[PDB]
């Protein structure tokens, strides 16, 4: 792709800031950061309005897979056969599309996790998560009657949101998480008060996260029993919610919590836990819409545990294109109509997807990614060393790698000065930088930035 | 943009398609799936199948097609080199939205913005568009109520572990017979069918009774003015309740249309006075359009057959838009960013095609069309019921959003059943009912093809 960045302006430039004034007339706009020249993006690299070429380790917050304009994809589109794909699309529930398994098995079903032989595709994070929830529910339900039909008062009282159709079941989730802002997903989020304030929301349990102490080494038995604390405390909140009849009927975990400030744990942290799942008969709902894709080394994160059975429910997005989630044969709805909606996904996503895939597979971009995350978390680890009075914690796996700085200002100032020296980084948690490079960012992408980020701090 | 009429091989669904749902039926439970498509040789009101069957549609997959199959202005669209980034770049549009982002909205979503409503933000479908105008309506209330107090040091605190006061126990108001989309928010405001709602944890929010019409709607005039009233009355009543309750409704949600309930109609009168209810009580008036909205009614949204200059706070769609999301009112503005958003809110490819969409709507004419291809539909519809009271009720429609009664959902799924091996695709809705959600190029021609192929249908049944 391109040599280096180039930049011409601060960032926002004054064409970027004039868009912006005339987007805030119809909506808050606050958020937007700089308007983009997708056009002429290419690779690592985002081009904005006012010409200035950035890297970009944020990747539209993690989710495009094989970088801007990727050649494979243009000719994708350029295809006279898929036009239509495009143009018609189709309600996938009733009226699927001809090539729909083929295209699946050529993508998602290539690539699916172990001991998970069934697969519902969705539009987003959001209503993977949702639909998630819903199929566990159902799946619940089923074990406590049996092979039986719906009694005519849970018929009656469910269309009125009342028990016992509508159960006072619960997912158990973490401080920390995030899984999505619809209200079932945002019950179970728990990253950033601005994210929850004044929403109605559910009395589900919430467990702690382990907070890890850094560097590693130095703290193996103080990070052995925060892990085992948290565990204790998970299962004590399920015994507690049955007693309170509002049954855990399945337990949601990121193997790396992103929003809430890239938080890691141990693999044995995550197997120990899958255990605690199993053996109180909760559905363990494993999110990858942010780990999956291949960044950490593998292409799902949860590989990294090493277990034939790792979970019964795994949802996805971002990098995927689509969004839905695997799960174990078990967890097949037992009737139709009760996950559904008008779209369930796009199948010029699945099309884009298929190549996406392909592209991984062929340029071997799953090592690629342990391979450049390495050189990046090792040269973040010389500038922790050398710079402790603005860089702790580091940490990562692959290339989803981050960092805290000292406060929620020093944390803003770095990633501003970043910016307008050609990188762009993103922020999570109160005062970390995180990385989420594309699956094309190579090692001297790494090199490139450590250079330009170890100026920075010494002229910080 | 065109085939003469319907032209059937075989059965439906054929054996290439049985072959196809035995595929699928391996990775998940495919019970839903009607038939396996060829949409490259699909055109304009036509869907054809894999195994060569060409039926007239008048479904357009959910009522979600805006002007028919392959059409020539959207292939062209796909076809122009400058508009490959636009398919294979998606942005993060909170906050790297492109170049065009603004002009696009201007030549699509914000030339049919509805009266009033100077805000928008986009969605990728009917059901995040109606979860987010929750929220929107849940932190206008909440802002209402602090007045200019900041955030208090509780409510900051027990957000994050979902008490109140941070989490606050309001409600929203929805109709018995209601569709709203089923992810846990929507699903809660929901009102269907059992199979949509069994089973998922709920909400305790007030539910209203819909007016049930009786038909014909001239010898039911006063009984229809009471029913209506009465309807009002238990909506204003279950407000208070509520509030004693101290579950407070913030908002009202309601289709201008109930469809997945059974295409349940109500009076323009009716739709007006709830919105002076709504108003009289502090909670938003949110009208979910997902369904009605993009013409099919004969005007652009089905609230504008209401005639008011202001006719809702918030406003969501969906499906024949191609994207989903909401306009609203200036005052229902979220005063912070980060509270309303998600990674895509939307898809610039499908505002793309969108724009064109619009243009051919106007250039076309399509609006009056569906008004005129509707009424022909109707009067052919009421003449079946004429000759056929032992299958046809309860003829009603606006536009080419029409629907009759069978006796049962057995007569109701055989009639479809025949219809469609009979060269036309047919919707069903509530228990026993056949509706009908032409495309926008759906024609008075059309509406006949169907009428006669209905009528040989009634004929032998
Ligand atoms: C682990 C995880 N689980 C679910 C979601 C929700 O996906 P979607 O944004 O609804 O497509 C996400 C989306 N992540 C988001 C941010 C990061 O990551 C920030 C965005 C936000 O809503 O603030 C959404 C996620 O990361
Ligand atoms: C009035 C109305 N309001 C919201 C929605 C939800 O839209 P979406 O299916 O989430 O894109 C819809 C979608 N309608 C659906 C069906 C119709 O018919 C059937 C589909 C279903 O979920 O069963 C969704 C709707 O009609
Ligand atoms: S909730 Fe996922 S696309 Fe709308």
């Amino acid at each position: 792709d391109y040599d280096g960045p180039l930049m011409k302006t601060e960032v926002p430039g004054p064409r970027s800031r004039e868009l912006m004034k005339q987007l805030n007339i119809i909506q808050n706009a606050e958020a937007v950061h700089f308007f983009c020249n997708y056009e002429e993006s290419r690779g690592n690299y985002l081009v904005d309005v006012d010409g200035n070429r950035m890297l970009d380790l944020y990747s539209q917050i993690s989710s495009i897979p094989i970088g801007y304009s990727h050649p494979a994809l243009v000719k994708l589109v350029q295809q006279p056969q898929n036009v239509s794909t495009f143009i018609n699309r189709p309600a996938l529930g009733i009226l699927p599309p001809e090539n729909f398994v083929e295209k699946l098995r050529e993508s998602l079903l290539s690539v699916a996790p172990k001991g998970m032989s069934q697969l519902i595709t969705m539009a987003c994070g959001s209503c993977s998560n949702e639909n998630a929830f819903k199929t566990i529910f159902m799946w619940y339900r089923s074990k406590e009657r049996g092979e039986s039909a719906f009694s005519k008062e849970e018929l009656e009282t469910c269309m009125i949101n009342q028990a016992p159709g509508c159960p006072d079941y619960s997912i158990l989730s973490f401080m920390g998480a995030f899984h999505g802002r619809t209200m079932g997903c945002l019950a179970t989020t728990h990253s950033k008060a601005i994210h929850k304030i004044d929403i109605p929301s559910f009395d589900w349990p919430i467990a702690p996260f382990p907070r890890l102490k850094y560097p590693l080494e130095e703290f193996v038995k103080e990070n052995q029993q925060e892990e085992a604390r948290c565990l204790e405390e998970v299962e004590d909140l399920i015994v507690k919610y049955r007693k309170k009849k509002k049954t855990v009927a399945g337990i949601i975990v990121e193997p790396i919590q992103s929003e809430g400030g890239d938080n890691h744990a141990s693999d044995d942290f995550f197997r120990k836990l899958r255990d605690i799942s199993r053996k109180h008969g909760c559905a363990f709902l494993v999110d990858e819409v942010q780990t999956g894709g291949g960044s950490t080394g593998k292409f799902w994160a949860h590989e990294h545990w090493g277990l034939d059975d790792p979970a019964d429910v795994m949802t996805f997005s971002k990098k995927m294109m689509t969004g839905g989630f695997f799960h174990k044969e078990e967890f097949r709805p037992n009737a139709p109509y009760r996950i559904f909606n008008t779209w369930l996904g796009d199948p010029s996503k699945n099309l884009l997807l298929a190549e996406v895939i392909n592209i991984i597979k062929r340029e071997d971009l799953l090592s690629n990614a342990a391979h450049a995350g390495k050189v990046l978390l090792t040269g973040l680890l010389d500038l922790q060393a050398r710079y402790p009075q603005f860089i702790s914690r580091v940490r990562g796996r692959g290339t989803f790698c981050s960092f805290d700085t000292p406060d929620e200002s020093i944390r803003n100032k770095l990633i501003s000065i970043a910016r307008n020296k050609g990188v762009m980084l993103g922020g999570c948690g109160d005062k970390s930088i995180r990385f989420r490079p594309t699956l094309v960012f190579r090692d001297h992408h790494a090199h490139l930035f450590l250079n330009i980020f170890s100026d920075i701090l010494a002229d910080f």
